[PDB]
């Protein structure tokens, strides 16, 4: 999940959470 917004990890692309724009690092 994205620690910043809760989005499912499946939603990360291009180095960013595609929901909230968090840097990749924020996925857990
Ligand atoms: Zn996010």
């Amino acid at each position: 999940y994205c620690s910043d917004c809760g989005a499912d990890a499946s939603q990360v692309r291009g180095g960013y959470c595609t929901n909230c724009g968090a840097s990749a690092d924020r996925i857990r």
